[PDB]
């Protein structure tokens, strides 16, 4: 005798597909692997209490193709499983509301995804694929376990990978509406002359080499190719924010000057990220846990600043020789 339920499969946990499942083979013989909440249930047989309930599968056909496309904005075969992977650690995290925002309890190695959100919630940011929509919308809320699985599927990181947090904000901001972003540099060389250059996009809010948006200003000595030292600095910016990066080298956060900041304290096989945001005081929130001070020096590795629009007032020749 034949002993059928029904269940759904998805891709988006929104669009469901109806399925008369046979109890006596798994569902991996019936679907290929397939998910309940992240777990792994592919080579389990069907139990009574799965009827009527939805499990995610990978996009097998041209419909779960185009709908896992529409909301993820990736097609790599991968996605699904590692996404669901991750989710299967990340909805037993906690997430707690630490001064007004919500942080993660340190688990799995996780710092650096600590430090990203708490970033987020405090950039003007607005992500492109449904699903980080969708996602970032309820950890806001408090309930961030489904958007911490989507930035490590994105990431390509798996739950204990050690994770870069510059490496991860440029991720999350591939997938972010930058598209007003602008930046306007210049270079400056006694032998070579003046080179501008603008850069649109995640290019116009992220630099490598300095955590100082007042010095990116003034003037930073680069290589040129000449060999000599030449003058790279700010001419103009259009972004909400920015976000300066440079190795972790002892740094002192001034309060009022910056809007949050990354710490990174360790090598470069293991180490462990802090925040640092910059209130009514300094509070350094460190997962759950949370301090004050009215200083801060330490090893920062990243540094984000409010903007509006920026345009310098000082001639090249100016910033070349006083920066
Ligand atoms: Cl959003
Ligand atoms: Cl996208
Ligand atoms: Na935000
Ligand atoms: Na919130
Ligand atoms: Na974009
Ligand atoms: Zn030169």
């Amino acid at each position: 005798e034949v002993r059928t339920i029904k269940v759904f499969t998805t891709v988006d946990n929104i669009n469901l597909h109806t399925q008369v499942v046979d109890m006596s083979m798994t569902y991996g013989q019936q679907f290929g692997p397939t998910y309940l909440d992240g777990a792994d249930v592919t080579k389990i047989k069907p139990h009574n209490s799965h009827e009527g309930k939805t499990f995610y599968v990978l996009p097998n056909d041209d419909t779960l193709r185009v709908e896992a496309f529409e909301y993820y904005h990736t097609t790599d075969p991968s996605f699904l499983g590692r996404y669901m992977s991750a989710l299967n650690h990340t909805k037993k995290w906690k997430y707690p509301q630490v001064n007004g925002l919500t942080s993660i309890k340190w688990a799995d190695n996780n710092s650096y995804l600590a430090t990203a959100l708490l970033t987020l919630q405090q950039i003007e940011l607005k992500f492109n694929p449904p699903a980080l929509q969708d996602a970032y919308y309820r950890a806001r809320a408090g309930e961030a376990a489904n958007f911490c699985a989507l930035i490590l599927a994105y990431c390509n990181k798996t739950v204990g990978e050690l994770g870069d947090v510059r490496e991860t904000m440029s991720y999350l901001f591939q997938h972010a509406n930058l598209d007003s972003c602008k930046r306007v540099l210049n270079v400056v060389c006694d032998t070579c002359g003046q080179q501008q250059t603008t850069l649109k996009g995640v290019e116009a809010v992220m630099y490598m080499g300095t955590l100082s948006y007042e010095q990116f200003k003034k003037g930073v000595d680069i290589p040129c190719t000449c060999g000599r030292r030449a003058t790279k600095y700010l001419v103009q910016q259009e972004s909400p924010f920015v976000m300066m990066s440079a190795p972790p080298a002892q740094y002192e956060l001034k309060h009022g000057t910056f809007t949050c900041a990354s710490e990174y304290t360790g090598n470069y096989q293991s180490g462990h990220y802090k925040h640092i945001t910059s209130k009514e005081t300094l509070y350094c929130i460190d997962g759950a846990l949370l301090t004050k001070s009215s200083e801060y020096k330490g090893p920062i590795t990243d540094v984000f600043y409010k903007e509006n629009s920026y345009t310098t007032t000082i001639k090249p020749v100016t910033h070349h020789h006083h920066h």
